[PDB]
């Protein structure tokens, strides 16, 4: 059904589509994004996927040739421990219980490594749709880390949650 497979540069006006305003680049990766998603806003990021050993995946969720979402991890080797981020499907992939086989796919990935032990997510609380998910794919909340990201005049709480390698593999 769903495959993970590397980000390439040729997806990127797929990816870049999915963002119609400043405030959804921000939903997805933060208050640095501006609109129009550029490559350039992407070259750091790029550039860790570079690293050897590599300090950030990107990935590209397909249907067959289709790229209908998108997802990061990155890497804490020292401690054995992997975030998730910048989870997204295309607007016209939402809603199709398609979210789900995603985040199994990009955990699969993130504990492919077996010195990795756990894996860990950032959800910015009113994020109720991603928050469900999360959940459903298996994660525990941790915390909620007040006041931290500052938005226009907003300032947005994160929810910080948490998957260790023996509840993944419990669950399956
Ligand atoms: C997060 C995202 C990947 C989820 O996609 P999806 O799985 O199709 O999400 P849906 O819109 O279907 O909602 C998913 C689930 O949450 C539940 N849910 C709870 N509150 C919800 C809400 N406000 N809207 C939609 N679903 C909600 C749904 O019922 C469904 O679960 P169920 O089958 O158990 O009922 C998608 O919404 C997305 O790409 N959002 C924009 C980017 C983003 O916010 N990224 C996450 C952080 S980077």
């Amino acid at each position: 059904e769903l495959q993970l497979v590397p980000f390439q540069l040729g997806h990127f006006p797929i990816l870049q589509r999915w963002f119609a305003t400043e405030k959804e680049l921000v939903q997805w990766a933060g208050p640095a994004l501006r609109h129009p998603l550029s490559l350039e806003q992407m070259h750091e990021d790029l550039a860790e996927s570079r690293r050897r050993p590599p300090l950030r995946l990107l990935w590209s969720a397909c249907r067959d040739d289709q790229v209908i979402g998108h997802c990061q991890l990155l890497f804490d080797r020292r401690n054995g421990v992997v975030r998730l981020a910048r989870i997204v499907l295309a607007p016209s992939a939402r809603g199709q219980g398609l979210g789900l086989p995603m985040l199994e796919a990009l955990l699969a990935e993130a504990f492919a490594d077996a010195d990795i032990e756990r894996v860990e997510l950032n959800v910015y609380d009113w994020n109720a749709a991603a928050r469900h998910l999360y959940r459903r794919a298996g994660f525990r909340e941790e915390g909620l880390r007040r006041s931290a990201t500052r938005v226009g005049r907003e300032r947005w709480n994160v929810v910080l949650m948490g998957l260790l390698r023996q509840e993944w593999a419990a669950g399956g």
